[PDB]
Parts: structure tokens; C-alpha cells; sequence
């Protein structure tokens, strides 16, 4: 199990637009296209990230291409990230790959907004930090996905995905 296992189970692979959870255009493993509400603006991004006049269809190496250009940014932004630099550098390999789902779904504005939570990580309160990421509108939204990545933080294993 590694964060590409982990993230591929979480966001699934679809080969043509879809609408998100948030009903954003998205494509392939979680890549958001657009916070646009226009299918052609949608189409239009795609094609830009591709290379090519898609049809709002990809395949499978085109999506794996973009995923992996995408973790590649999320761990980026975690180390260039003045407030999670040291969050991740603290942690073990297991709980890397937690916060790393985390700031791919959230952004890291997004994630580096949860202050607290990050305190209790750092301090290694692994109970305590679970409840309090369990307060948000992210664990309400999406629940279930959210359980999974939190048991992550909290145990430092795998178990929530095997
Ligand atoms: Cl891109
Ligand atoms: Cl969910």
C-alpha cells in the first residue's frame, strides 16, 4: 500500500468529465478541471492539459500522467509549505501519506488552514487530533472517505484501506 493505491481507491479513475462531490468538472483520478459551471470551459482546460483536441474523453496513460503530475505538486506544496513543512517532517512514512490525500482533495491553503489540528499532529496526539479533524466541513461533506484517511492519522497503518 502507498499513497498512489491509497489516492486511487479514494478518487476512483473515470475516463470522461465528470462532476465531483462539489459538482465541479473533473477528469481521470481527481484531477478538478474547473470551478467553472460551463461544460466548455471544462472542455477547453482538459484539452489544455492534455495536449489535445479531446472530446472530453481521455485514456487510461493520459490519466495516469496527470495523476502523477498532480502528487508530484501536492508533495511539492506540503514542502514548500511554511505550515506543513514541519507537520510532515515530523511524521512517519504511514502518516505522510495521510496528510499528503489530504492537501491533493483540499489544497494546501486548505489544509494549512487547520491549525489546530496540525498542533496535536506535531505533538504526536494521535486521539485528539482525529476528533478535532472529525469538527470540519470536510469530514461532514464527505464522511466516509474522511474516516478513512482520520483512522489513518490516528493508527498509523493501512487498516482503514485493506
Ligand atoms: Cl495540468
Ligand atoms: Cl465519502
Amino acid at each position: 500500500m502507498n499513497i498512489f493505491e491509497m489516492l486511487r481507491i479514494d478518487e476512483g479513475l473515470r475516463l470522461k468529465i465528470y462532476k465531483d462531490t462539489e459538482g465541479y468538472y473533473t477528469i481521470g483520478i481527481g484531477h478538478l478541471l474547473t470551478k467553472s459551471p460551463s461544460l466548455n470551459a471544462a472542455k477547453s482546460e482538459l484539452d489544455k492539459a492534455i495536449g489535445r483536441n479531446t472530446n472530453g474523453v481521455i485514456t487510461k496513460d493520459e490519466a495516469e500522467k496527470l495523476f502523477n503530475q498532480d502528487v508530484d505538486a501536492a508533495v511539492r506544496g506540503i514542502l514548500r509549505n511554511a505550515k506543513l513543512k514541519p507537520v510532515y517532517d515530523s511524521l512517519d512514512a504511514v502518516r505522510r501519506a495521510a496528510l499528503i490525500n489530504a492537501v491533493f482533495q483540499m489544497g494546501e491553503t486548505g489544509v494549512a488552514g487547520f491549525t489546530n489540528s496540525l498542533r496535536m499532529l506535531q505533538q504526536k496526539r494521535w486521539d485528539e487530533a482525529a476528533v478535532n479533524l472529525a469538527k470540519s466541513r470536510w469530514y461532514n461533506q464527505t464522511p466516509n472517505r474522511a474516516k478513512r484517511v482520520i483512522t489513518t492519522f490516528r493508527t498509523g497503518t493501512w487498516d482503514a484501506y485493506k
